[PDB]
């Protein structure tokens, strides 16, 4: 029926995106990572990489066992200084002093977990202990020092994994602290029984030949995209909902119409948002947004199909066929799945990144952002608090960045090792670049979600202030002016608090100014002769009473709660404000914006936004609203 | 007659670049960086960028004194809590953990640098005593830390300079050896009297609204860059000896009769390695046609560098405090357009370096196109166990995919930022850090390509005293057995590494062109069988005696190397910095050598025996014939 | 003193960049091009490729003759069919059906002019009888068909030359109309004395062995690029007149302590525009942009003298040294100078792309543009006339684009030729891309200069139209209110007169509203009791008098005359307007936007807009105005 697997592989799409994401976070925490040879995923690979102490171990499946030591005995009845020189003239990378040459350490586990789960399958014939002692370096967290550069897709950097395994003298290693270790030194706190491995025939080969840097580094570039994929959902409908921007554009309806699934499930997860929120047009960072992620999310979930075939291939040669009793020599080294993927991956990634810069920048502009101050300045003194002003710069710094690396490797191949390599993958180049995106796309989700929670702060301060002023002036127009009261108060309701509440009655701000508008034109319609007396009163007691009900608030009594407390999307602002501790910027303080963002960027690290993101959709049934 | 300055620009780039590059690399060892704000080079930015205890100092000069203080004095006579809300909401960069996110401190001490520079010509309005305290920062190597990114070319990673010099609480500084600071510590440590600066108002403004930062960097990148491009220029007339290339290729009259400037000097360099080479007793491209290729990158190179040295003289603030007009004056000079176009264009420069040195490195390790080296540059007596630069060869295919990369622009990516009001920026400090990338991956290809160079040279050793050894015993051979002058004439024609690992092969070519030649002598036999079984006898005890000796250091014919203009380089990897020839026979891997020259050339040792190279150079090419 | 002709280089770059252009121009519309082998310049290429049949004709100086003889004889003396099977086999290039294969007719012509000039210097060992016929085939206007693509930098295109003179089977050449002609018309119709060349030893090499293509085209592109930067340069200073924005941003100060010459001269050319102007902060695209075009000038200044070395260059090989009676063998067919010049004059071209578009969109936005109508609105009804919204998205579309094409093509090189051409310079291919570059940037200069020609009028429209409210409503003030009527008439002197104009006694209006405010504000201080019959005396008086006012300014007869008429930059409004009819655009007639582009984009093509662009300036001293 599927001969060509076609089949399977679209069988893996079927699905939403978020299910995969849950599922992902799922078997990313779970305690062991069990390898056979055709069920490695990248959260198993990402979770491996961490070097958090998480305490997740890899187990090698004894079901493959028998195949491992089929090709190897294999190897050795056809059938050593050849296995020496290889590993030798492929020490070819440079390290120098530093880390800025050296592949992260991280990076380094991602590729010792996949070069052990695509030697599983039996078909590379190397001796399954050279299998379990990776296996111990990986659980004991002893990591071989890599050079980052030196592939074209990874002769070079994998043969200094096989120099730490055959004892070169060149070989280091880095212990869990830090500390750099001979090959001796890793060996004894590592555990590996035995002394230095002498390689048998095609046990160089089957260690050096593979994808499995490239391969091991985008499967933890594409387990960021796929979170950070879902939390740019989220983040734009918690940035319509600020925003109070007309939610049909999440209408199911419009997007049934495209058949677009990514688009389809995007606008259902902002609709889901919105649908449980208390709180010409709208632009297009907000109206077309599920538009414009739907596709970027379609190719990050297709490019992660990609690498998990990837990461469980045999991408060594030649292989071991027992079965026929012959080598079969091929290229499935060819490591073209990573820099495709990679490559389309960064473009989506970059795609993301634009749309962010673009929400960012409407929520800051006081001519796009419906009613909230420029800059989100929280202070009583706009002249004294220019909010995310700053921030802004850095985020036009970080999306024109982002449009940098969105351009392609792919296309820069050229005929290597003596045009024997006239085509190349560039697979590990590219997934180097794609992580440098997640990280600047992490720099401005960062900056992007401690606006939207400055945002709804602002909002609860705007319902707030708005209360105060109308009971203040319903209060001097009982006095003084006893249908004129109740147009006074519909001035109130129309005019954006922040438009004059950092001083409420300056005659040159809209309050005074169309207060009077409506005296005037009630008194054409003794009016006239009040209005003196009726901005006396409240030039008195506006001011005092706006100062209370601020103090009010910010001493944590407002006369009206946060709305977002009521909101689906409360866990991502419960976690910036409450568990994180990011407070609100203002002026009259000195904490910078920078501050309040390491605590978001340095919890985005260490995935902590992964529970307060998925909670926010943890009631949705996986289906849009009824049309 | 030079109202708008085309002409001071036009004479800064006469004379001759190598000229240029030995003035640079003169001053950046000179002990002190005086700042007048008119004469800061990229040198002088580079050796204080540097922190390697050279001992670098930075003095101001009190000419500049007066015009600072009056443009200070004018602000606060046409006059606070403003300064310090400036600083707060542009403190909007992030570090998160380790140093992945922040500027090296290196980049930081170059925008120390220029940030005073631009501040002294007086028409900023600070206070000089804030300049003085930044150089003591300087001098004490107490850096602050900044952002790495938050820029559209400064007044986000600008202002943690700022945040230190007013004791920010988030501010923070290291020392020499990495330590971390408080703003109250650094200030002890640099030397720093009265505690905290009150910033005046425009000293808010005056420190953060300059380019410093991306030029800062630019400086250290065209620093380096300028260096490279002379190593190419030499590299390539090496790699044009140890292939035997037609040194016909460096004649004047082609290049006099293109008329661009930098082709002419490169291939004068050229020139003047071959024309001092003891070797000289069609090519493809990657050699015949390198001054071409190089000549236009240089030229690239040097303009970025004159442009990058007028904006860090210039006055990037805004407002300008123009005392003799008794005003401020509004502009745009903070708008760093000459830091981002010069960055992307030396990237771009930096790439097609690479795109040569790997072209150049590939035809040197393929036994097509060398001319009689060994393929892979393999230096061992068994082929079959020495792969020699095969693995460095990918590495190099590698380092030039990612150049190439590196090559698009970043200046063609600006946003409409800060609310719209910056509808056009520079990107300019994007643009430096990706050509600093660029220039470092060059780094790599210098130094694989330059232990490759030195390789091949050792390998032309062998092969001249090897071939020596073939000779002579052959006419041993024939002499007693026995045509001579054939046969002998066979052994000069003959590529060595051909047959040297086995002489006697009978599937090699000596052992078969031998018999060729008798055979054909012959027809115009009952010898042959005796020579060959005198020469199978007697040739393998000869070559590996004659092959031991060179190894131990005594060889018959010296390394002729010794004698041509390009010895320095060699002598400096080879000797110098304890570099070995690669065999497969033992088990040092190339890494570990080019870790020697990568490292050595990170810290500008390679810059003394480059120049050296053409110390006897008068800047001119040799005459017609 | 100068043995590295780093000095004869640098002596090229001195003066005023606009007075190489002038210059250019000048020698552009001379009536012969004499070719002597070592004064070519871009210009000259430039006329000659044309092919509207200004007349320019091509000389070949008898002062070579003796050279090119010598050398010529001197390869007969040291020695066929190689030179016929050269030609053959580089005839590899594809023309297919239609153009859009072929290399335009004009691009082949510079190639032609360039293949003759570097073969003048004698070197090349080529008949001179050759060079003259090419002259014949230029002055004629008969144009070989030349292959678009087959060439690295140009054996392929420049052997379809060669395949002309030899009478090749496959060769076709066009007439000056467009018809297809043999080899046999061509050269009867081009008058060339005697048959087809019978290629001589070198011959075909010294045909097809150069760079011509490729710096043929780099010289067209950049003499259009010469001239669009100081349309740039002026059209940024009429922007800021009609923006109403602070001059002091050209200030000699600002520039003179940056040094950047370039930066220098736009400032002072834009001194000049506003110091003879009769018209939070600015923003950057107006207040840094002699800070964002310097750059870009230098770089094309540049690039052009990088260029005119090439096409005065010997760039074929061998060269025959007749002095030294040996032929030398090197590179100087590796058109590097043009690939470089190429990558860096392009994305120059996107930086003054991007600042046009920046500009442009600042003009059409009545948040920034100090009072002029959004998109540039010339009708009575803002709500049937969206103005320029049409075209702003044009402009977007044309900016992107021009980012795309700011990429380089030279890092793209191929090992090539049997990895004999391991390097190669690309420079046709990126002479291909700047053109591209250079026509998007003739699009946008259509489309911004229409639209300041646009806001001029609306400038002049403002005036006439703010004096008709003054007179009316002081003539109205001082029949009913009799300093309440200085203060009446200063509100008409704050606000933007287009912010109500379309219904000037609209009560929701800010003219209604704020005129009442300071009858309010006089009374409390019976004034008040007037209110009713002021704004009923306005009312019925007021829109009559706009309606009259603005039909008597559409009429030709402005009671306040078009202040543009006293302005420096008067000849470039008179030129849009006047000479090629460009109409005001309003949505109260039929004609559409793009009409009115057509008629700047095609006299654009046509380099008309040379004289009027250079006439602004023909007053300028060179030097700015003293500090
Ligand atoms: C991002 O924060 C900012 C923005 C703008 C400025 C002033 C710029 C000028 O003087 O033209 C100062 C700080």
């Amino acid at each position: 029926e599927d001969p060509l697997y076609w089949g399977i592989a679209a069988e893996a799409m079927t699905g939403s995106h978020l299910d995969e994401v849950k599922k992902m976070v799922a078997e990313y925490r779970k305690p062991v990572v069990k390898l056979g040879g055709e069920t490695l995923t990248i959260s198993q690979v990402a979770a491996i990489s961490a070097r958090d102490g998480s305490g997740v171990t890899v187990e090698l499946s004894e079901a493959a066992r028998a195949g491992v030591k089929a090709s190897s005995d294999w190897v050795m009845d056809s059938m050593g200084a050849l296995q020496k020189e290889l590993i030798r003239f492929l020490n070819a990378g440079i390290f120098g002093n530093g880390s800025d040459n050296t592949l992260p350490h991280s990076a380094t586990r991602a590729a010792m977990l996949v070069r052990i789960n695509t030697l599983l399958q039996g078909y590379s014939g190397i001796r399954f202990e050279i299998l379990e002692a990776i296996t111990k370096f990986l659980n004991q967290n002893i990591t071989p020092c890599l050079p980052l550069r030196g592939t074209i897709t990874d002769l070079v950097p994998l043969s200094y994994i096989a120099g730490l395994l055959t004892g070169r003298p060149n070989s280091k290693a880095v212990g869990p602290t830090g500390v750099i270790l001979s090959p001796e030194e890793a060996f004894k706190l590592a555990g590996v029984e035995g002394g230095f491995f002498e390689l048998q025939p095609k046990e160089g080969l089957a260690l050096v030949n593979g994808t499995a840097v490239g391969s091991g580094m985008a499967s933890m570039v594409l387990f960021e995209a796929n979170i950070l994929a879902v939390l740019a959902e989220v983040m734009s409908a918690i940035f319509a909902e600020v925003m109070q921007g007309k939610p049909e554009f999440t209408d199911h309806l419009t997007h049934k119409l495209k058949h677009h699934p990514g688009q389809i499930e995007a606008a259902a997860i902002m609709e889901h948002i919105l649908d449980g929120s208390a709180y010409k047009q709208d632009r297009y960072a907000l109206r077309t947004s599920p538009q414009w992620l739907g596709p970027q999310i379609e190719v990050i979930r297709s490019s992660t199909k990609m690498i998990e075939r990837e990461i469980n291939s045999v991408n060594d040669n030649p292989l071991i066929d027992v079965s026929r009793n012959k080598a079969i020599h091929g290229g499935n080294f060819q490591g073209t799945p990573i820099g495709v993927s990679m490559d389309n991956t960064r473009l989506a990634i970059a795609a993301i990144g634009k749309l962010m810069f673009a929400q960012f920048s409407e929520l800051v502009n006081d001519f796009y952002n419906n009613g909230l101050p420029s800059n989100l300045s929280g202070g009583r003194n706009p002249s004294l608090d220019y909010g995310f002003k700053g921030a802004e710069v850095a985020m036009a710094s970080y999306c024109s960045e982002l449009q940098f690396l969105a351009n392609p490797v792919t296309n820069h191949v050229q005929s290597a090792e003596q045009h024997n390599q006239d085509v190349n993958s560039l697979g590990l180049i590219s997934s180097r670049k794609t992580s440098e995106a997640v990280e600047i796309l992490k720099l401005m989700s960062t900056t992007f979600l401690v606006g939207l929670c400055q945002a709804i702060d602002l909002r609860h301060l705007e319902e707030n202030l708005k209360s105060t002023v109308k009971n203040t002036v319903s209060s001097v127009a009982k006095r003084v002016l006893t249908f004129c009261e109740k147009d006074l108060l519909r001035v109130v309701d129309r005019e954006y608090i922040f438009a004059y509440i950092d001083d409420p009655c300056s005659a040159t701000y809209p309050l005074m100014q169309k207060l009077r508008q409506t005296l005037v034109e009630h008194a054409l319609k003794s009016i006239f002769q009040k209005i003196a007396t009726f901005e006396d009163e409240l030039k008195a007691l506006l001011p005092k009473e706006v100062e209370s009900a601020r103090a009010a608030l910010e001493s944590g009594n407002p006369a009206i709660p946060n709305r977002i407390e009521e909101c689906r999307s409360y866990p991502l602002y419960k976690f910036v404000r409450k568990e994180l501790g990011t407070e609100y910027l203002t002026g009259e303080k000195v904490t910078s914006p920078g501050e309040e963002f390491e605590k978001v960027f340095i919890a985005m690290s260490k995935g902590e936004i992964i529970d307060p993101l998925l909670e926010s959709l943890e009631s949705w049934n996986g289906a849009p609203l009824p049309i």
